[PDB]
Order: structure tokens, then sequence, then C-alpha cells
DNA sequence: GAGCTTGCTACGACCAATTGAGCGGCCTCGGCACCGGGATTCTCCAGGGCGGCCGCGTATAGGGTCCATCACATAAGG
């Protein structure tokens, strides 16, 4: 489980390795944080959602 | 070479009428926007190591300083 959260440097720190499969089973996330970061969920796919 | 008076023409102000280029509306997929990644590359203190310079102090090379030795023609006897 990874908990999508924080100022943007630790943010996007926490963003690093998102692309390797299998790096998270879920991501959580704040819809803030959504209506923030759309263009990163976007470009991942999420298959249950 | 400039100022201006010429005598007047030829080209452009003005006008109906046609029509097509250009504008206004609308629709779209690929040029753009974001960054994940491996790699590039630059920063900056630590510091191996030479050795400039400084430190304890070995033993040593050198200068300003004080000492004098030295030369021209002279003092003396006959």
């Amino acid at each position: 489980v990874l908990t999508y959260y924080g100022s943007p440097q630790q943010r996007k720190e926490k963003r690093k390795g998102w692309n390797k499969p299998d790096a998270f089973h879920v991501c959580i996330v704040s819809y803030q944080l959504v209506v923030q970061d759309q263009h990163s969920f976007k470009r991942k796919r999420w298959q249950y959602m």
C-alpha cells in the first residue's frame, strides 16, 4: 500500500519507481491530490478503481 | 543649381455591376505537455601526496663588521 500524500518534493520522491511492474499493489490518494496531480494517475493504468 | 512660370495630359477619383476570395462557423487526430528513467556531469569537502613555507632544533653557509697590512718616496749617514 502506497500512501500518496505530502509536499511536492516528497510527493515526487514517493512517485519515484511507480512505473516499474509490481512496484506496488494498491495506491490510496485523496481527491485534492487527484485534482492536483491528475496527469500522474491518468498516465498509469489502475485496474480496479 | 535652385525657384517658378509656363501649358496641358494621362492617370487616377468616382461610378454601376459581377463574382470569388476571404471570413465565420465548426469539427478533429497528432503536436504538444509531463516526467521516469538511465545516464551525464558538475559540485565540494576530504585529503594522498609534493613541497612552499613554518616549527624544533641539527649543523651548516654566509655577510657587515671591525681589524690591519701595505705602498710611496722619504729620514738619515757620509
